[PDB]
């Protein structure tokens, strides 16, 4: 009777940045207010568990990472009854979640079995430093019953967008079929 007007499920899983040999993180919020689903999908070296930023005093300032493959990977693969997703907003957020600066607006295209984004966006390592994670958030209109989708994070060094630091690995799964 007295329905949910939204539900909102944080999911967090972490990788291995292979130059610094340090953790990297990312964090995936989805909300479902009945009408569409909105995500924001952050990456960082800060623990989502702590808030406690890992030791990366030795990074430079100019190394720098994307949160999005190319057609290196699918990103997002979405039920039959979501609609089209929107702009792919991207921006920088602080240790809070602030945003600090916003950077250009991504377009999702497909394929193959999914989506995945371009023009995408960068943090630098004189960001990453300080706490900051690289932030990009979409919203997709709900149509019917069928709002599963799985999402692949990624993150990867500017020079080598072939490494995936999250190796693939903590998928993120919703059902249902």
């Amino acid at each position: 009777l007295n329905i949910a007007k939204s539900e909102t499920k944080v999911y967090t899983g972490e990788g291995v940045d292979s130059v610094y040999r340090v953790p990297i993180y990312y964090k995936l919020k989805v909300t479902n207010d009945g009408s569409k689903l909105t995500f924001t999908y952050t990456v960082t070296y800060v623990n989502p568990k702590t808030n406690d930023l890992g030791n990366i005093s030795s990074m430079r300032p100019g190394y720098s990472i994307y949160n999005s493959g190319t057609s290196t990977q699918t990103m997002l693969t979405l039920g039959s009854d979501l609609g089209k997703p929107s702009g792919v907003k991207n921006y920088i957020t602080d240790k809070n979640g602030r945003q600090v600066l916003s950077y250009n607006t991504s377009t999702m295209t497909t394929q193959g079995s999914g989506y995945t984004w371009g023009n995408g966006a960068q943090m630098n390592g004189f960001f990453a430093k300080k706490g900051y994670g690289l932030t990009s958030s979409w919203t997709v209109p709900i149509t019917g019953t069928d709002t599963s989708f799985t999402f692949t994070p990624y993150a990867a060094r500017t020079d080598r967008i072939g490494i995936n630091y999250f190796n693939g690995g903590g998928k993120v799964v919703e059902s249902s079929t």
